[PDB]
């Protein structure tokens, strides 16, 4: 009669934690500043927001307040569907501690959130959910595409939107020249407000699979 975890990830440490979230601000703050998409701020908000500038640091208020994570299966305790069946696995209990590195190949941004893609490796790709109610954007995509990492939401926005952004993005991007050069790589303009950058560089962070109680 043991409960589960509210939900299963890797949880980075302290030191890959800062740098990730560093590198998301620092993209906000140039996004932000970049002309393409200063051009497209009436398809980012939809009011009465003056021509002015808008900084996504402060869009984007809603952030993790201590270290990332990366979300693999959202249990409830027990009380989502697929949980207890997720939880049993071999692999689950086994990786369970374990230390990974996951690694980010885009920093990205919507109307509604701003993540970090991740790409799961064979060996992360077990610790997956194969679940019977898979979000609509996840079919037709390779399995794990909705992996990514939090940076920050819209005020009514809630952090679970992130993986649901990117696996819209995917869909939208399964492409056309980039629109802009940053620091760290090429910036797409995918439409309807969604901006991808493209790491010419692929990050690693180090995380532990665990989970948290709420
Ligand atoms: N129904 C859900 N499906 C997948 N992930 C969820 C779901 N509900 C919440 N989450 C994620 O679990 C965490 C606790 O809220 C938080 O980490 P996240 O992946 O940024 O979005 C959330
Ligand atoms: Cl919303």
């Amino acid at each position: 009669k043991d409960f589960l975890p509210l939900y299963f990830g890797w949880f980075l440490t302290k030191k890959s934690s800062e740098t990730l979230r560093k590198a998301g601000q620092v993209f906000l703050e140039e996004l932000g500043n970049h002309k393409a998409f200063k051009k497209e701020l009436r398809h980012f908000i939809s009011g009465d927001e003056p021509k002015e500038k808008l900084e996504l640091v402060s869009y984007f208020g809603k952030r993790p307040p201590g270290v990332l994570h990366c979300t693999t299966k959202f249990c409830d305790y027990g009380k989502a569907a697929g949980a207890e069946e997720y939880a049993q696995q071999e692999v689950v209990k086994r990786s369970y501690g374990k230390a990974f590195k996951l690694s980010i190949s885009a920093l990205f941004v919507t109307p509604k959130t701003a993540g970090a893609q991740v790409v799961l490796t064979d060996q992360e790709l077990q610790l997956w959910p194969s679940d019977l109610d898979k979000p609509s954007a996840s079919e037709g995509l390779p399995p794990g595409s909705r992996a990514s990492v939090t940076l920050g939401c819209a005020a009514d926005v809630q952090p679970v939107q992130t993986g649901l952004d990117l696996l819209d993005i995917l869909q939208q991007v399964k492409q056309g020249e980039a629109v802009g050069e940053l620091p760290r790589g090429k910036l797409y303009s995918l439409g309807k407000g969604r901006w991808m950058l493209s790491l010419t560089k692929k990050m690693e962070v180090k995380a532990i699979f665990t989970g948290y109680y709420g």
